[PDB]
């Protein structure tokens, strides 16, 4: 076998890895390295959920979001409710909602008479994603040292942004962060301090109560549509039955596993994840129901997963536990399995494209152009899994993952280096066995 | 050396260990197994917490909670506000305050003209915001009446004492949809929490236990019950002012000393103790307003001066909760041994759990039989997935033996599953063993 243990030498003190890398022509392990650890796998993750949507929705499978009623349309009139379905579309634009507000003129409703009822069938996103589900506020900090911060929300967000920042007089841009709190309806309560800076900023943000900011945003749309909505808003817990009057479908599976692979999009991840559930079981779907479901479906293909922990899609979670080994046998799967799933093409290219393009490590021959891996990252992890080809055109599936890497403060992550140097003569090795 | 890597073949397979062991007498390491690698502490990291706590506070440490006013005493009332001053107090009871309160009375007053002013400085109960402000551990506690048909909907019973509400809607599930079921709880502004989804139905009174997630607000609220209840009137405003607040000391409660406070939290592991600590060590070292990256800062930089070297270890808290600590065993192999060495001047040695005797080992498996039992002190950690101890023994040849056990990665179910620890007792049966008998 390849000598891993030499190349973790220079990986940062204290840091942990686990490499594992089977030969699929030859059918051998060539490294195997605490193959068979429990560790964090991070984005490497969405592998298992790419397959397992692949088995379980197939390419013909879209998110659904859809307006409905069960009143009758009189003249201009709508004497019941608008139901507004939300099935956790991870892509929905406020753009495409509102062309699916329009469909509600075209169709001759003027006036909706009774409530806006929102609908919900899950238990980062949720149900009713609307633009990746984020915003940002303008911060004016070119202020004096010890001095309020001046910050905006632009007008088209429907949040608060309360709380005070004051400026840090460099006696102390080190003692500082942004404290920010969440509050009941997308308020947002702010503390502590930034460094001075001149030119003027935006700071990003989640949304919390997204059923509140899509119905919020729902209203300004009704409005600037001309249609006269004055009721109420229910958020039932049930599925709510109406008449289909208009809907909006995704993008389909393989784009949205292609953007999810290359890109390590954890919206698509988590709610695939969540998707697989619902359709498994037929019900409202849990991150639980999501572990049974996805387990299950990989587990009738010959996967054995032990006593790993899958506890959601993207693999943010710090409770997420597997070894190299496992995710090595799901790649092999893929690779196998490739004349019916078309995963290897999802999969970024080193120094091509997706995550990888300008992955330090990966960027020189004969590596460039050749390896391909789903990346993963938190702070103190940094994992690759995927493939290559080596020197003889044998195809290499391949799984690091370092977890415990740490090098600096809260400050910051310090370098990288030594991952470069690592992954670098990691993969140099692979080629060359 | 021990081949600690023979004894980790009984552990779940995935898990990974950390150990190291020091025999203080000979200065010699006997088991050095991962020395190295950074791994989840939970609670154990308290023993950083312990050191630093004796260095900068010192057994003279209490906490205070204490009454100030601006105004004056004049015929009857405080002509001005009443301020109440928290500064972290973990232990303070609904019960403490209520006497605190009462020395308003005892001193004349029956009434009170300006605002109530709080001052400030720093789901599940295990958790539990380690705020300025406690009162019963932040803590509360619900029942919620299940034992009834499928269909019907879950009576919640809040106590009357506790000034939170909870509602919603929980339904009995019949057994069909009964292992879909989720129970979850939407926490809401100024403590008022939902629960929604379903149980099973339940045959004993099923309870929940929340934190409080606005301990300002509950303290304001409970103080205001406290002064009807005490008939001093009181008709003003609630104010929460963010800085601190001048005014003559009316009065003062005073925990128990810091001997106390280590005492319960390393025996019993108290989170709260620990957090609080973390922070008072903050804002006694540096002066000011103290968060848990202040905490870190100094319970760093204290150890240093002694000797103690972090490299890049990350110490997320105080009582090591969090999933973002990272330290190697060997470098709680050096608190230990510091420990013991300035045990003369420090005391620590006894707050340590007492294998089969007290604190969270008194009936660790692993631990129960001779020559262990009555010998092996030892701090545990344990969040799922993680069990861990850090502590001392004596060998065979009566010398003193210093050591530290991590152990991370440990699954055997479902992510719901209780545990099976027979492994875990193994595992520990054998390793302490060994650390006997070399
Ligand atoms: C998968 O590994 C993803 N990594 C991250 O999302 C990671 N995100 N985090 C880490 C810390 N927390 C805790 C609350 C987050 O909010 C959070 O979302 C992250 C994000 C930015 C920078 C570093 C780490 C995705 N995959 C990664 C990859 O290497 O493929 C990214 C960087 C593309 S994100
Ligand atoms: C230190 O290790 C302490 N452990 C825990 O509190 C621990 N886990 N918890 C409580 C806090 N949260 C908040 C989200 C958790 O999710 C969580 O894991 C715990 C609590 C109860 C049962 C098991 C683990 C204390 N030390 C432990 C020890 O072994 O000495 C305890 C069990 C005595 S608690």
């Amino acid at each position: 076998m390849i000598n891993v243990s030499d190349l973790t030498q220079k990986l940062p003190e204290g840091s942990n890895a686990g490499v594992i890398a089977k030969n699929i022509n030859q059918n051998q392990i060539i490294a195997d390295y605490n193959g068979s650890t429990f560790m964090l796998p991070a984005s490497t993750q969405k592998v298992f959920t790419a397959v397992a949507a692949k088995l379980a929705l197939g390419d013909q499978f879209q998110f659904e979001t859809a307006l409905l009623s069960n009143g009758k349309i009189q003249n201009g009139n709508l004497d019941g409710n608008l139901i507004v379905s939300f099935t956790g579309d991870p892509d929905l634009t406020r753009g495409q909602l509102y062309s699916l507000l329009a469909e509600l003129k075209k169709q001759g409703i003027k006036k909706i008479n009774g409530d806006l009822v929102l609908d919900t069938s899950v238990f980062p996103p949720a149900a009713a994603n609307i633009d990746n589900n984020c915003f940002y506020a303008e911060l004016d900090a070119n202020k004096n040292p010890g001095e309020i911060v001046k910050i905006n929300v632009p007008a088209q967000f429907p949040i608060q942004v309360f709380g005070q920042v004051y400026v840090a007089d460099s006696n102390e841009a080190p003692y500082c962060q942004l404290d920010v709190v969440v509050h009941d309806n997308n308020r947002y309560q702010v503390k502590g301090c930034l460094a001075r800076q001149y030119k003027p900023f935006g700071l990003s943000f989640a949304v919390q109560n997204t059923d509140a900011y899509a119905a919020a945003i729902i209203q300004r749309q009704l409005r600037k549509l001309g249609i006269e909505f004055n009721g109420k808003v229910l958020l039932p817990q049930k599925p709510q039955q109406g008449q289909l009057l208009a809907k909006h479908l995704s993008k389909p599976l393989p784009d949205l596993l292609k953007k999810m692979m290359k890109k390590s999009d954890n919206q698509i991840a988590d709610s695939l994840f969540r998707a697989v559930a619902f359709n498994y079981y037929k019900r409202p779907a849990s991150f639980q129901l999501g572990t049974l479901a996805v387990k299950s479906i990989l587990q009738k293909q010959g996967i054995r997963f032990g006593n790993s922990i899958l506890a959601d899609g993207s693999g943010l979670s710090r409770h997420n536990l597997v070894a190299p080994k496992t995710m090595l046998s799901v790649l092999e799967y893929i690779a196998k399995n490739e004349d019916k799933l078309h995963l290897m093409e999802t999969f970024p290219i080193a120094g091509v494209d997706g995550t990888i393009s300008g992955r330090g490590g990966l960027i020189s021959p004969p590596l460039v152009k050749n390896v391909i891996a789903k990346t993963g990252s938190l702070k103190g992890v940094y994992n690759l899994a995927g493939f290559m080809t080596n020197a003889r055109g044998e195809k290499v599936a391949f799984v690091q993952f370092i977890n415990g890497y740490s090098t600096g403060d809260l400050e910051s992550k310090t370098k990288r280096a030594p991952l470069v140097q690592f992954e670098r003569n990691l993969y140099n090795e692979l080629y060359k066995y």
